[PDB]
């Protein structure tokens, strides 16, 4: 995968997606 789409499957998966915006990217 690419870069911030590898940090945002990082933020989906550490389980830092709360549901939580200025924490988010695509979850």
């Amino acid at each position: 995968g690419l870069x911030r789409k590898x940090l945002c499957a990082x933020a989906k998966k550490k389980x830092k997606c709360k549901x939580a915006x200025k924490l988010x990217c695509k979850c």
